[PDB]
């Protein structure tokens, strides 16, 4: 017996108004146009928990592949999240005992008819709950499963990025533009280590399709989550994903703080990047495949960072043998505290295990030390 979500996972503390209660109380009809899963390439419709008029159709096939994007897996997670997060006692009980056991078994056994029956039973039960009870409950939530945002973002991702993922892997003349992804759990760990919080400014130099930027906004409520990406197709996919994300957020009454991108342009000699650096609290840069030249450019860009700013990277920013001399006396690298960490399993897309990452903090004074002596179920 297993669950679609880890009911024992870590819970995230909400440090900003994630659910817009007034919006929900004033909006009962969803008019958004989210990408329906069934449009990607037996069926069942999943009834929206908050909007009576919304239902999404999923293709249900335990034979036809599955794996990577698994429609049934998403449903299992959504239905469980209802029981875990969106329902008030008592209904959370009825749902928990009445649907989950059969939903999970039917799944594990590749039992189509049983799986669909559990879904249809889930829909019937959900429609019997007074809407205002669900909303009144959301209003009390102060903590949520760390996996919620991850799974919520994965849904958006399966809909907007996955279908055209191949466009992100076109022949790369330079390693500088090779696409690599930092994964959700790694991002969650690192944002926490840097204490990314409400009102902060977050920047991702080389944002890819925006995964790191949107996660920063959703899980920390940053005043501004910004990303710059130069590749054309990564940039188009960023727009599609961003668009789908806004619709899904509305479907769940979630607030999405300011998200901004500087697309199809270099972050080098980028005036918006330059004007934002000084106010950034956290700067992320996956320089794993960056060459010496580019790293030098990144170095230049970071010169105006403020005291306290934390920079996350996969390769140290400062040469391991960086010693203060006479040609680098004013470089911000001189007052940067560097801390190395081991990469946990499956933190990045290019490797299963191994590796490391760094968190460099901008300190007020210089470091004397530098002077010379003289993309699965649970139990
Ligand atoms: N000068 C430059 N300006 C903007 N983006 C650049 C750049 N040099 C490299 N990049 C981009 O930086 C990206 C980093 S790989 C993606 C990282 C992204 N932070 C994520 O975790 O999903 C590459 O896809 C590449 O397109």
């Amino acid at each position: 017996s297993s669950t679609f979500v880890d009911w024992n996972g870590p819970c995230l503390r909400l440090q900003y108004p994630l659910f817009d209660i007034e919006y929900l109380r004033s909006h009962e009809i969803y008019s958004g146009t989210p990408i329906q899963s069934i449009s990607l390439r037996t069926t069942a419709k999943l009834q929206s928990i908050l909007f009576s008029n919304y239902m999404e159709e999923y293709k249900v096939d335990f034979k036809r592949s599955t794996a990577i994007y698994n429609p049934m897996s998403e449903i299992g997670k959504l239905i469980e999240y209802s029981c875990l997060v969106f329902l008030p006692s008592p209904y959370a009980e009825q749902l928990k005992e009445t649907i989950l056991p059969d939903l999970n078994a039917s799944f594990d056994n590749s039992d189509t008819k049983g799986f669909v029956n559990a879904i249809n039973l889930y829909n019937k039960m959900i429609r019997e709950i007074p809407r205002q009870r669900i909303i009144d409950h959301l209003e009390t939530i102060d903590k949520i499963p760390r996996s919620f945002i991850h799974d919520f973002l994965h849904i958006v991702y399966t809909r907007s990025i996955h279908p055209q993922a191949n466009k992100l892997k076109h022949y790369k003349a330079f390693s500088n533009y090779v696409y690599g992804e930092l994964l959700p759990n790694f991002l969650s760990d690192v944002y926490q280590q840097c204490q990314l919080k409400k009102g902060d400014t977050f920047m991702d130099l080389g944002s890819g399709v925006g995964n790191c930027v949107v996660q920063a906004a959703l899980e920390c409520g940053c005043a501004l989550s910004f990303g710059c990406e130069i590749m054309d197709d990564a940039s188009d996919l960023t727009i599609l994903q961003y668009e789908e994300l806004k619709k899904r957020c509305k479907l769940y009454g979630m607030r999405l703080n300011n998200v901004e991108f500087s697309l199809k342009k270099s972050f080098v000699d980028n005036n918006r990047v330059a004007e934002l650096i000084p106010q950034c609290d956290v700067i992320l840069v996956n320089n794993f495949l960056f060459d010496e030249d580019l790293n030098k450019k990144v170095e230049k860009i970071l010169q105006t960072a403020k005291v306290g700013c934390k920079i996350i990277s996969l390769k140290s920013l400062r040469s391991l043998t960086y010693q203060i001399n006479f040609y680098n006396v004013e470089n911000i690298f001189n007052r940067l505290k560097v801390q190395r960490y081991d990469l946990k399993e499956d933190s990045v897309s290019w490797t299963h295990s191994g590796g490391e990452y760094y968190i460099s903090t901008v300190m007020e004074d210089v470091d004397e030390s530098l002077f010379s002596p003289a993309r699965v179920k649970y139990t």
